[PDB]
């Protein structure tokens, strides 16, 4: 089942002409991982664009985020493009107008990917912060996050990257009993996600499951140490799986013990930027787009986590129930933005408000 990326294009500050700023292309949701984005500057593809990485979403859709510098001119007309499976041709956009943490590792499989893409890919997270990164191109497990590179012993870099070999190999040969068994051909995609949660109170969760072409195949119960087959073939799998008893519990125990070991020890070691909380700016603006229309929006920016909360109360009493929302997005700096819109009333004000809840601060901007 292909999922075709939505694309959002905005800017990392609020913009103002004469200003420079960053111009973000949010592609996520999309599936297979297969993607081509461009910035366009009045139609003109842009030379210099940076993108983050390649990113994993516990759905199995695939996500990223574009980005370049430059300053807003009135008369510039910035857009992005976008290529893709499910595009039968390009789709530009136009530019208009905490307490609980996780540890999870996801492992990418892509079968005749035809393409400077790796066959595989693999890559660990704190929070959707990226601490850890190995792919078949480089064959090595390097750091991706600097606090990740001060406290790790070059020695665990090399142990590690023996069992990432090892998987790498693994994928490559499931990936082909899957597709001979579907009796598919040309490119499909494997995947697999492990992780545990540690939330405020001290609970703990844990969770593994693999995908086969963006749709789940196989999940684990660590509870009762099956796993559970979407399909005759998975049941397949899971037999063979199931007869290595050792194995299933040493993912109970992997998920249960170990991965909080590691993410509380992470936690410490990117405690500057993972514990952080940096409150959110809010202002309200006022918008007449057509003659008769007036509406409020609650811009929220430059917070962390993006864990937020924005409604509307009409008089201070109840909440609006025609309120208008905006995506929290990343912003490009490590903070997150979002927005909340309602159209206000012809008839005489009932004194709209805006409330924001963002990490125990609770903002009410009366207008
Ligand atoms: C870097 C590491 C990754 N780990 C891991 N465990 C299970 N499944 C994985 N898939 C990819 N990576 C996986 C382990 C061992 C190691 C680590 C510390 O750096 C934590 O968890």
């Amino acid at each position: 089942i292909q999922r075709t990326p939505k694309i959002q294009v905005y800017s990392r500050h609020p913009a103002e002409n004469g200003k420079s700023n960053f111009l973000n292309c949010y592609v996520s949701g999309f599936h297979p991982s297969d993607i081509e984005v461009d910035l366009l500057k009045n139609g003109e593809r842009i030379e210099k664009v940076e993108h983050s990485d390649l990113s994993f979403s516990k759905d199995w859709s695939f996500y990223l985020l574009y980005y370049t510098e430059f300053t807003p001119t009135e008369k510039d007309e910035y857009a992005c493009r976008v290529n893709h499976v499910t595009l039968s041709q390009p789709k530009i956009v136009k530019w208009d107008r905490e307490r609980t943490h996780s540890l999870r590792y996801f492992r990418l499989g892509v079968s005749d990917p035809i393409h400077g893409v790796p066959e595989f890919i693999s890559v660990g997270y704190v929070d959707s912060h990226p601490i850890t990164t190995y792919d078949s191109v480089t064959r090595q497990k390097e750091p991706r996050a600097p606090w990740m590179a001060e406290n790790l012993a070059p020695d665990h870099w090399e142990r590690y990257t023996q069992l990432l070999r090892g998987w790498q190999q693994m994928f490559k040969v499931e990936l082909k009993r899957l597709q001979r068994h579907y009796n598919h051909s040309g490119s499909h995609t494997y995947q697999r996600m492990i992780g545990c949660e540690l939330l405020e109170d001290g609970s703990t969760t844990g969770f593994l499951q693999y995908a086969y072409d963006g749709q789940d195949f196989l999940i684990f119960n660590k509870d009762t140490l099956s796993w559970l087959a979407v399909d005759n073939v998975a049941h397949t799998i899971k037999q063979a799986w199931e007869a290595n008893q050792h194995e299933l519990l040493y993912q109970k125990n992997w998920l249960e013990e170990e991965c909080i070991a590691w993410l509380k020890r992470f936690l410490e070691y990117g405690k500057d930027t993972l514990q952080r909380t940096e409150p959110p700016l809010v202002r309200v603006n006022r918008k007449e787009t057509f003659p008769g229309v007036t509406a409020l929006f609650c811009k929220a920016h430059g917070f962390y986590p993006p864990e937020i909360y924005m409604t509307w109360m009409k008089n201070g009493e109840e909440i609006v129930q025609e309120i208008d929302y905006g995506d929290i997005l990343p912003s490009g700096d490590g903070t997150y933005q979002a927005w909340a819109s309602i159209e206000l009333d012809p008839q005489s004000s009932n004194l709209y408000s805006c409330h924001v809840e963002h990490c125990g601060v609770h903002m009410v901007l009366q207008v």
